[PDB]
């Protein structure tokens, strides 16, 4: 009655009466692995402009400027390729959801790929602005494994297609083109959550603001952040529980409630050491 805790969320995931739950996150649950969020003064990659040697932030990101200068982009895609950033407490901890059987889908804003770095599955996740795990021909839209261009990319040289020449580009969506096909995962998904959590965003920008809204009426919503902001602060609903602060401290303070502190720290170790 009123109000529910951070508690209450806990012991609802502890009896399993959530256990299709589904995640959105955004720049927020990264910046302890060492990245930024690329609007940050200072620090964010697009007031790095010199370093990349772009003539504009959003330039990264744009297909004309791509085709005419690709080295800008390929110096991000060396740093963000699998196996420099390290995943934190808060990827794992989505992890973990998932080994117990309980994430129905994690959506993420992130191209950092972190993610899929801490081993969940990508039938899971719904990578919205796309991933480096994955490239496609500019030409002739033959598909990569990221794999297969990660030689070029660690020595400097802007991969080519074996069939046309054409320059390959990691699937990052680009100013201007589609959102993955598998977003659409979501008019199934949030109907189907009997939980929601949201970590390190606060979903101002559409599309993903209204997705906050889906969730059926009887559903939590529980938002991990520094802040209550975005459409949660804009339209409160009883069922809604706020953890504000430090995002790992909320996620660690929600573990601690779950009993699962062991069996994270389990994990964060043996993961940490790969
Ligand atoms: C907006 S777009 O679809 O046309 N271009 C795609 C590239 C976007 C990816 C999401 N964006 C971010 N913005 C600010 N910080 C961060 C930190 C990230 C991370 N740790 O991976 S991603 C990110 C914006 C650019
Ligand atoms: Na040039
Ligand atoms: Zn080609």
């Amino acid at each position: 009655k009123g109000k529910l805790s951070l508690q209450d969320v806990a012991e609802l995931i502890r009896a399993r009466a959530c256990q299709r739950v589904v995640v959105m996150v955004g720049a927020g649950i990264s910046t302890p692995s060492g990245i930024p969020d690329f609007r940050s003064p200072g620090s964010g990659l697009y007031s790095n402009l010199q370093q990349y040697d772009l003539p504009y932030p959003e330039a990264i990101f744009e297909l004309p400027f791509f085709f005419h200068n690709p080295k800008p982009f390929f110096t991000l895609a060396k740093e963000l390729y699998p196996g420099n950033y390290k995943p934190n407490v808060t990827h794992y901890f989505l992890r973990l959801l998932h080994d117990k059987g309980l994430l129905l889908r994690l959506y993420t804003q992130n191209i950092d790929g972190l993610e899929r770095v801490s081993g969940i599955p990508a039938s899971k996740l719904v990578e919205a602005h796309g991933t480096f795990a994955s490239a496609t021909c500019t030409v002739c839209q033959r598909p990569f494994p990221g794999e297969d261009i990660r030689a070029d990319v660690m020595a400097d040289r802007v991969p080519r297609c074996p069939v046309c020449t054409g320059v390959v580009k990691p699937d990052i969506v680009f100013f201007g083109e589609p959102l993955p096909q598998r977003f659409l995962l979501h008019v199934v998904d949030f109907p189907m959550a009997d939980l929601l959590l949201i970590l390190g965003t606060s979903l101002e920008v559409e599309p993903f603001a209204s997705l906050t809204e889906a969730v059926r009426s009887s559903v939590p919503r529980l938002l991990i952040n520094r802040d209550l902001v975005g459409p949660l602060a804009w339209h409160p609903r009883s069922r809604d529980v706020a953890q504000l602060g430090d995002v790992v401290h909320g996620v660690e303070s929600l573990v601690e409630l779950l009993g699962w502190t062991e069996e994270m720290r389990d994990l964060v170790q043996r993961e940490t050491g790969k």
